[PDB]
Order: C-alpha cells, then structure tokens, then sequence
C-alpha cells in the first residue's frame, strides 16, 4: 500500500499502491509523484530489478516496503 521510494541523491518519496498492480502502473505512478518517465526508472527490490511482466505481489512487495529508483 504505502511504499517508500529512495533516489541514491538521498531523496525518499512515498507512492500508494494495491499488491495486484503491476510494475508499469508503479511506475506511472512514479511519473505523475516525480515527473521521471517510466523507461528511465529502474526499480530495484532486494538487490533485483522489477520487471513489466508483473505485480507487486510477484515481488513479495508490502505496506511499507522500500524500492530503490535508479535513474
């Protein structure tokens, strides 16, 4: 649901998402917070990249949860 997002710049932001969205509409959303266009965000949870194939979910994402942006 709330997730937080931190830049390497040291910004966090926070987006509010469902477990079943996918990956793309995360980063929509990511666009429309912060204005970063979906293909020059890469998401990183754990050490690994989330892929538009897939939801939230597939990734074992949570309420509160921290995604990495790289730009």
């Amino acid at each position: 649901l709330q997730l937080f997002i931190k830049t390497l710049t040291g910004k966090t932001f926070t987006v509010e998402m469902e477990p079943s969205d996918t990956i793309e509409n995360l980063k929509a959303k990511i666009q429309d917070k912060e204005g970063i266009p979906p293909d020059q965000q890469r998401l990183i949870f754990a050490g690994k990249q989330l892929e538009d194939g897939r939801t939230l979910s597939d990734y074992n994402i949570q309420k509160e949860s921290t995604l990495h942006l790289v730009l």
